[PDB]
């Protein structure tokens, strides 16, 4: 019963940091990597190695996801595209203890899909300005490419600003305590498969569970 928790440590920038230059930032501060790990579902058992650490800036959400699994994929070919289906992280979270909560879906090529709103109506995608606002760094960056077959290890880092929660007038991250959580898939991949941070009790893959939400205790 309960979910995790998680201890979300302050990193002190003057300028909102480049995707690229994200993972030094974190390595400079000791910001740890936390296991996501969780197969809820025995239908589907293949646990692809993933990794993932958070921090923020008190204006920005600081994300990087490590990876290692069979095989990647990205045909998405704009955002707010059908990226779940491609190799994917996600980060799920509620900002102000209401029901309204965003997820953030990424595939390893960069593409980007944000929805917000409560679990009881249409959630809408997010605008070109708001899909703009999150900076993104990928190892396996650049063209959509169809799945590529083998090992692979790679990395991705999403810079969400606290603008970017749309549908709220967020101020400042310090001390907030907020509801989220992580997640991993590939609908699409040769082995699909589900995974998450916090454990999730529903009788089948569903991602979109604010009850299941681990807690976010940003310094």
């Amino acid at each position: 019963q309960s979910g995790k928790s998680l201890s979300v440590k302050k990193v002190m920038c003057t300028a909102s940091p480049e995707g690229e230059a994200v993972p030094s930032l974190l390595d400079g501060n000791g910001i740890e990597f936390q296991p996501l790990d969780v197969v809820n579902w025995k239908d589907y058992p293949y646990k692809p190695e993933v990794s993932f650490r958070i921090a923020h800036t008190g204006r920005e959400i600081l994300l990087h996801y490590k990876v290692k699994e069979a095989s990647v994929r990205a045909v998405a070919s704009g955002d707010n595209g059908r990226v779940w289906e491609d190799a994917c992280v996600e980060f799920f979270v509620s900002p102000e203890g209401d029901d309204r909560y965003y997820n953030f879906e990424c595939n390893c090529a960069g593409r980007l899909l944000i929805q917000g709103g409560a679990v009881n109506e249409r959630r809408p995608t997010a605008s070109q300005e708001v899909l703009g606002m999150v900076k993104r760094w990928s190892s396996l960056a650049g063209e959509p490419f169809e799945e590529r077959l083998g090992e692979c290890s790679w990395e991705l880092v999403m810079v969400i600003p606290v603008s970017a929660f749309f549908q709220h007038s967020v101020g400042s991250l310090d001390g907030k305590t907020m509801k989220g959580n992580f997640y991993k898939c590939g609908d699409k991949l040769q082995t699909p498969h589900f995974l998450s941070w916090s454990p999730i009790g529903l009788e089948r893959p569903m991602f979109h569970c604010p009850a299941f939400f681990g807690t976010l205790s940003f310094e």
